[PDB]
């Protein structure tokens, strides 16, 4: 079997992306962030404090004829933002784009957080990490990955996100007219449950490339590309007037800039993020300062290859025995 099925950026920013999933019989379509760094499905439910509620699409687990409760089961989750949410677990059909997996875990939430409240646009989370990561206690759960590979004609899926524009998840093949040249293959880590490996290095502009080695994870549920201290100071040195503002909380930069791209390496391959790509526009409404897409990961303890640097590649997230990580071009 396969899937394949349309992610679509929240806003103008490109800030996050989401992708319909059908739950439940008859089907209730609720719009997911696909997060390849955490491992959790999860969603605004009829059981979600009324209060914390705001324009989402609710799954109603009553209305489904396939809905089964996993007695004793909870779940809570905390983010590397700070955001949150909880609550209990049903067992439904979940379909991503045409491929479906029975008896997955859909966890109910009864509480989010305010950021989640304030986003009208994500009904919930699709976690593509490993299903170490899963929260629900006291009998961990899989992903929907997991439980659909052993279907799939290959088991990987694929995340080619786009730049202000309409990208794709594809799971079961790797579609060859998608992107450009060849694939890079990479080694990956699974001893965190991330998608965790090892850029090669890196170059500003139309500068030399440094050869270095920079572990991180590649997480669509991230919007920026957090790296080193030392790496993204030399990106903003090229920017001028781009500073770092602790009231702000990151780098920002002259709306006025032209900012110069920033290229990573994949082993001997080069992916390079066009400046536009790291433009997140003012940080308030009317500002002449604009926030900047490369951020120093020094306050998080991982580097964080986020949509910023993956909507530059096409990726393919590979779960095979041994898992690797495909880029390549687009
Ligand atoms: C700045 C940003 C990135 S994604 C997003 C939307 C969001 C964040 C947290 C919880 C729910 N929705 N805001
Ligand atoms: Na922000």
């Amino acid at each position: 079997s396969t899937g394949s099925a349309t992610t679509t950026p929240i806003d103008s920013l490109d800030d996050a992306y989401i992708t319909p999933v059908q739950i439940g019989t008859p089907a209730q379509t609720l719009n997911l962030d696909f997060d390849t760094g955490s491992s959790d499905l999860w969603v605004f439910s009829s059981e979600t404090t009324a209060s914390e509620v705001d324009g989402q699409t609710i799954y109603t687990p009553s209305k489904s004829t396939t809905a089964k409760l996993l007695s004793g089961a909870t779940w809570s989750i905390s983010y590397g933002d700070g955001s949150s949410s909880s609550g209990d677990v049903y067992t439904d059909t979940v379909s991503v784009g045409g491929l479906t997996v029975t008896g997955q875990a859909v966890e109910s939430a009864k509480k989010v957080s305010s950021s989640f409240t304030e986003d009208s646009t994500i009904d919930g989370l699709l976690g593509l990490a490993f299903s170490t990561l899963n929260t629900v206690s006291p009998t961990q759960q899989k992903t929907f990955f997991d439980n659909a590979k052993a279907s799939l004609d290959s088991p990987v899926f694929t995340a080619d996100l786009g730049y202000h524009a309409p990208g794709t998840y594809n799971f079961g093949f790797i579609d060859t007219t998608a992107y450009t040249g060849s694939i890079t293959y990479t080694a990956v880590s699974t001893k965190q449950g991330f998608w965790e490996w090892t850029s090669t290095g890196y170059a500003v502009g139309s500068g030399t490339f440094k050869s270095t080695s920079i572990d991180g994870i590649a997480d669509t549920g991230t919007t920026l590309l957090y790296l080193p201290a030392t790496v993204v100071s030399a990106y903003w040195a090229q920017v001028s007037g781009a500073k770092s503002s602790s009231s702000v909380g990151g780098y920002v930069f002259p709306c006025s800039a032209t900012l110069p791209s920033f290229t990573f390496g994949v082993g001997s391959a080069r992916i390079v993020i066009p400046g536009d790509y790291i433009d997140f526009g003012p940080i308030s409404t009317g500002s002449s300062s604009c926030f900047g897409g490369i951020q120093s990961s020094a306050g998080i303890g991982i580097n964080i290859f986020g949509d910023v640097a993956l909507k530059a590649a096409f990726v393919v997230f590979n779960g095979a025995t041994t898992p690797t990580l495909g880029f390549a071009s687009k």
